[PDB]
Parts: C-alpha cells; structure tokens; sequence
C-alpha cells in the first residue's frame, strides 16, 4: 500500500483570468509518497522544516484525513513530501500538496473518484488551510493543461487540453509577498469599462487556445488593468522586464499572487529571454504545460 | 449598376457578455438596395417614417459618405431601405442598416475590404448616430454566427461560426428603449466578485460553443447579476416569463438593451415556448442563427 506521485506547480490568474484561469506546469513539482500503515495516525515527513508537520496544520494532512473519514480506511497515514518550490511565491506550492495528496489516495485503494471530486476534496485543503476553496490552482494541478473554475457553491471546472507545444519560463524573485496584504489593495469595486475589458480579453484567450494562437493568447493575457497594475508594483523590476522582453515573448504576467513571474517565450528567443530573467531575478525554470498529478 | 442586400437583426450582450458578445439572427432583417447614380449626392428612401431620410442622419447615409469619401468614389448613391424591425427594440435595427450599407458599398464598388473593415465602417454609423463607436451589433451582422468584440481601438472581432442547430425565439414588446435610456439603467460600478463571476461564465459560454453544449451555453448566459436584474425590471412580465419557460429552454435573457427577449428553446418544447411568449407578446418570431449580410 505505497504510492509515489508528482504533484505539479500551477499558475493561476493569467492576467485577465483572475480567480478563474489556471495553467498546469510540467515543473516544478512536489514528489509525494503515501504508504498505508495500520495504526490510526497521520505522519508527515516534509523536507524544509518550514512546512508544518502537524497533520491538522499541514495541508496534505487535512486532505488526507477528511478523505479517509468519507471512505473509512480506518487507517492512519505517513506522507513523504519533497517540496518542489517555496510557498508564497505564486506557484501553487500548497495546492500541489493537496491535489497530490488526494490523487494518491484515490489511485491507491481502488477508489474511482472523479478528477472533479479530487479537485473538490483538494480544495478542502486550500480551504481548511486558508479559508478559501481555491479550485483555481488545485483544478489544473489535477486536470493538467488549462482550466477555468466557472462556479463554486457548487464547484464546476472546464478543462481545455493544451495539445501543442507551449514553452514556459518561470522566474522566482528571492522576495516574499503576503498573499493576504495584497488583497486590500485589490479594489472592492471596478468600473463597467473594466468588466467589459476583462470579459472580452479572457474570452479571447479561450478562443486563442481553441485556435492554437499563442500570440493572441499571450497578448490578451497582459491586458488586465484592474489587478496586475497594483500587484505588479510589489514585484521588483516587473514592469521593466515586461517592456524589455516585449517583442521576444508571446506574453508575460504575474503567476498567482506573485512574486513569481510566468512568460511564454517565442521559440527564436527562449535562451535570451531565460537569460534576461536570470539577470534580474536569479532563479529561473524552463518548463512547459503539464498534465497534472501522475504516478511516478 | 446596383446591389441589393439582406442585413440581419442581431442580439448583443447575451447576459454575461455585455458589450462583448453578439449573435446574428436570420430574421428579421433589412432589405437594402444601393444604386450608383451620377450626381455626387446621397439619396435615401425608407419605409419607416419614424426614421430620417437626411443622408447626414440616416445611419446608411452616414456610412456611405464616409466610404465614398475615403475611397474617392466619383458617383453618388440612391439607398432604398425596407426595415426589418423598429429601432429601440434591442435587435440592432440601426446596425442592420449600417452593416448592410458598408457591405453593399464594398460590393457595388469592388473595394474588396475584409469583414473587420466593413464592421469598422459600419461602426461610424453607430457612433455618428448614437455617440459611441459600438460594434457588438454590427460585428455579428457582418460576420454571422457568434462574435466577440475584444478591443475597440484598434477594433478587434473574434468570430465563432455556429454550425449546429440553434433555434431562437424573439419576443418584441411594444415599448422602446433608446441609447440614452439604455445608459440610464447601467450601474456606476461593479463589485470584484461580479467581475470574476461574469468572466468565468462568459468564458464558459465560449467553451460551450466549441463543445456544442447548448445547455451549458444557455445556463451560463442566465448568470448575470450586474445588469440583467436591473434591466429586466423594464420589461413587462420578464421574470415571470423566464420562470414559466424555465425547464423548456436552454436559456433565456434580454436581447441587447431590450426590451426584446431572446430565448433558445429545447427542441421538444419549441411550440409550447413560442405559445407562452406569444400569450404575453403578440410580436413573437421564431428564427435561428444567421450567416450575416448577404447579397439577394
Ligand atoms: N504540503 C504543504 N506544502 C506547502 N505548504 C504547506 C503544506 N502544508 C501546509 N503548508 C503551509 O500553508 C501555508 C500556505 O501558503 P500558500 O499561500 O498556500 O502558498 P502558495 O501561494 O504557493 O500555494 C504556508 O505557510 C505553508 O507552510
Ligand atoms: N437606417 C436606419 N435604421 C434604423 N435606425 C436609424 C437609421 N438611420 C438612422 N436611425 C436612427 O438612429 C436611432 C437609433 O436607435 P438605436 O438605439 O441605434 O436602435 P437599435 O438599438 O435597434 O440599433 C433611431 O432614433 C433611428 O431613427
């Protein structure tokens, strides 16, 4: 009763898709192992003793429990957690654990849940650990590709497979941003003009995915005037880099609530763009769209 | 030396697609004839006396001048118009004349302009006549099917052809709402949550069209809380009607600024739905998605 699997990072928001859009990455990823023990305890082994190891406080511990209850495994569990990336950087670090955790269980013991259900319980973890469902990082972690959380209370997720090559460059500033503090600057109200702008550009991005038009997808992604102009201020040199790689990327925007940045470099400039990101920030990752948590 | 065209009515907004979405109807439509005449003058005749004949006021005369001017055409034109529906009903009556004229001029004088440019020209009629360059009704009138105006300067239109069966029922109350009236009902600001809600649902409608899922398309269409709740109050029996056809349609909402109502009846209830609308509004018409202006 052992399961080893990869739970990938994800990038939520993608500019105009704030709180709806999610893109699953191939890397980084949390490598998680969950062997089924006999006793009734929840044991957490997580490198970087910065991640709460107490089952009720750790995200994977929360998902883990609530799922055994509902499926009455009457067993406890030990969790081997190899962190793919630092929390508070905007790459769905936590979401990776939740979805990784939930997918494990289901794969393991003959359970035959729905990817949507897994996304559901997994949210329990981002919710029971942050007070919000946030299926937007969890949904792509599970479905892979591109996802849209179009409804909560109940939960609905629309999935669009990315069948073409989409190169992705990620830069991770050695800075931390309080996900919460950057909520209050987030306006409580918006003008009709922005409703119209964001609805149009986001819809245009769905159209771009169906037409495999990366240029159109990336350009509309960078059209938000509501959240990005505010959140961007906290990211050192973000606006300057955007302008600098302007003609060398299909698009570049903040990943989740930041400070991590996600860019879609043009084939002809992947090396150069990756270098520019390395000079400003120091940590850069070259990846592409992933297919979500899969048994390793 | 003349051309005659059928220019369709159109339905904009479609609930959560305010100022973005547009659906072309097959009927009603304007029948417009344009004849190249020798004196450099613009003569306009119409069968609706509540509509101007002054070339600088009739939307058709405004579009024709702008094009004749830009292309330095030597001739003048006689425009004869048979109206499909009254203005002020939310069915894009003015747009039908504007799009129809731009399309007819382009045919008569062999300008070979692409559809996007004909929508841009048709847009002057909408502006020069109603103060704002709006293209969400002229876009579907020129392109047919479903359109998204995703940028206004420069103008950008994304077209999604509808190749599956989509029955439409239109109820036209004997009331009118002009452009100043339309603006009056509009909220000053929108909450962040509504923005997120409309972005998600509008994006789901696009996903629905690519997946030919009429149930999903209609359901998300009925999700707006920003404008429909206020606008519906202006239409006698609207909420009551919506409730009455509740499980017999894929969706029902207001057409454009209203007061007309657009419904997408489920195939097994089309006659029953048409009769219910008809009990409330005599001027009810059955139609389907149109292909845009066409030479007749
Ligand atoms: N398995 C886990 N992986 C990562 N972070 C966890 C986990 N379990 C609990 N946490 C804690 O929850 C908090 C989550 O921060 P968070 O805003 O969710 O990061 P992120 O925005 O990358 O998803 C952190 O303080 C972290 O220590
Ligand atoms: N060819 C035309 N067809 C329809 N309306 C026109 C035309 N030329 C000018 N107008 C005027 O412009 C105004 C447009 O009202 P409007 O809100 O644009 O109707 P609609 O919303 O159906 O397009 C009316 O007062 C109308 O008389």
């Amino acid at each position: 009763m052992k399961v080893r699997v990869k739970a990938p990072c994800t990038s939520a928001n993608l500019g105009v898709g704030f709180d709806v859009f999610g893109l699953c990455l191939k890397e980084p990823y949390d490598v998680i192992e969950v062997e089924a023990i006999d006793d009734k305890e929840i044991i957490i082994e997580v490198d970087d003793k910065n991640i709460p190891t107490d089952p009720d406080k750790n995200v994977a511990g929360i998902v883990a429990k609530k799922m055994i209850d509902d499926f009455n495994i009457g067993k406890g569990v030990k969790i081997t957690i190899k962190k793919g990336v630092k929390a508070g950087s905007g790459l769905g670090s936590s979401a990776a654990s939740s979805a990784g955790t939930a997918y494990a269980i289901n794969e393991l013991f003959k359970l035959n849940l729905d990817k949507l259900k897994l996304v559901d319980y997994a949210s329990y973890g981002e919710l029971a650990s942050s007070g919000a469902k946030h299926a937007d990082n969890v949904a792509p972690a599970i479905f892979g590709g591109f996802t849209m959380v179009t409804n909560y209370e109940p939960l609905e997720v629309l999935h669009i497979p990315i069948d073409f090559k989409l190169d992705i460059l990620i830069a991770i500033p050695n800075i931390s941003i309080n996900t919460k503090e950057a909520r209050e600057i987030l306006p409580k109200a918006v003008g009709l003009k922005d409703l119209v702008n964001n609805v149009g550009k986001a819809c245009g991005m769905v159209y771009a995915l169906y037409n495999k038009d990366k240029s159109l997808f990336g350009r509309y992604m960078m059209s938000d005037k509501v959240i990005e102009p505010v959140r961007g201020k906290l990211i050192p040199n973000y606006f300057k880099i955007k302008e600098e790689v302007k003609d060398k990327v299909y698009g570049i925007t903040i990943s989740g609530s930041g400070p991590s940045i996600i860019a879609f470099p043009k084939e002809e400039f992947i090396d150069e763009v990756e270098n520019i990101l390395r000079d400003y920030y120091e940590n850069t990752i070259r990846t592409e769209v992933g297919k979500g948590v899969e048994v390793v």
